[PDB]
């Protein structure tokens, strides 16, 4: 066990292993506070966030419990990993308070599509990476459902990793059928929303800045065009069919027309991932795969998760077994 030191910071007492230096508030967080590190081991800045109420309640003590199983699961250059997990709690009894240590990034995505006027090797480049993280991703069987710029992690390099937690958002991005609701939907949602993010970057204008989730559904309409039968068949709901088919029918636009001036394979690969058939949307896999991509591409250095057991996911457990559980996970707990 490490030797712990006590300092409050905005508030609250946060208390670290004396690896961990020179502790500096970067941002909070829904959901927790995060400071700039110095780690003493490594000679690397790092993140450290304090969980905040992590056992509050049943909600609260499952989502600490994810934390910690994804987080410990997530080994892939583009997505955010754990360096470290620790609590001052001796013993269950005394378990509380959580805090995960992870890679330093310093900025978002947003950050940078707002002051940076980005070539179209920035934009190859960052979403790459973005479908490079998602494929390892995906292939664990999880669904992020919330790609969107602040979830992105981005350093001077330009390397990128994909968060589940930000510190623009995030119906601007949101595939048609979540906000149909639908229920009950596929991995490529996070597609679509790497299309809007890469539109986004293209064009440094949101692709679709809906005022609310129906203005959302108006604008997607616009640019991709009204529903063919095919698919507005397998609409169960009358007033979101009734919603679609009173918006005097909107012919697909000319996405050469709408994104003029990009790359015409940039245009191509937004083509296959704005597609409103989720079924028809071009997968991770296949997108790494496409000729925008040739100059970062190796099908020999785009891996996959180990399989990831989220059956817990299915669990309505008691707070304690929840605590307890990620007590289990933070002990554990094998750095890199
Ligand atoms: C909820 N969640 N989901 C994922 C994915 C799906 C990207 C693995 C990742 C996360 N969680 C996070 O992104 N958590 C997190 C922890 C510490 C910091 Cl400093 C920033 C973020
Ligand atoms: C803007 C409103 C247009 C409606 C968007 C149509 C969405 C089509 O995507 C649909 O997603 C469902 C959930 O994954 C699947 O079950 C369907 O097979 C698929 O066609």
């Amino acid at each position: 066990r490490p030797t712990f030191y006590r300092q409050e910071l905005n508030k609250t007492i946060w208390e670290v292993p004396e690896r961990y230096q020179n502790l500096s508030p970067v941002g909070s967080g829904a959901y927790g506070s995060v400071c700039a590190a110095f780690d003493t081991k490594t000679g690397l800045r790092v993140a450290v966030k304090k969980l905040s109420r992590p056992f509050q309640s049943i909600i609260h003590a499952k989502r600490t419990y994810r934390e910690l199983r994804l987080l410990k699961h997530m080994k892939h250059e583009n997505v955010i990993g754990l360096l470290d997990v620790f609590t001052p709690a001796r013993s269950l009894e005394e378990f509380n308070d959580v805090y995960l240590v992870t890679h330093l990034m310093g900025a978002d995505l947003n950050n940078i599509v707002k002051c940076q006027k980005l070539t179209d090797d920035h934009v190859q480049f960052l979403i790459y990476q973005i479908l490079r993280g998602l494929k390892y991703i995906h292939s664990a069987d999880i669904i992020h459902r919330d790609l969107k710029p602040s979830n992105l992690a981005v350093n001077e390099d330009c390397e990128l990793k994909i968060l589940g937690f930000g510190l623009v958002a995030t119906r601007w991005y949101r595939a048609p059928e979540i906000m149909l609701n639908w229920m009950h939907y596929n991995q490529t949602v996070d597609i679509w929303s790497v299309g809007c993010i890469m539109a986004e970057l293209l064009t440094g204008r949101t692709l679709f800045p809906g005022t609310d989730h129906i203005d959302q559904l108006k604008l997607i309409l616009r640019l991709v065009g009204t529903p063919g039968a095919e698919l507005l068949k397998k609409i169960s709901s009358e007033s979101a069919r009734n919603y679609i088919q009173s918006l005097t029918q909107m012919p697909k636009m000319n996405f050469a027309n709408v994104f003029i001036g990009a790359n015409p394979l940039a245009v191509d690969l937004l083509e296959k991932m704005l597609v409103l058939d989720s079924d028809k949307r071009i997968t991770a896999a296949q997108a790494l795969a496409h000729a925008y991509f040739a100059q970062y591409h190796d099908p020999d250095d785009e891996p996959v998760a180990d399989p990831y057991d989220q059956s817990f996911e299915s669990r309505d457990l008691l707070i304690d077994e929840w605590k307890s559980l990620t007590y289990d996970e933070v002990i554990s707990f094998v750095p890199p």
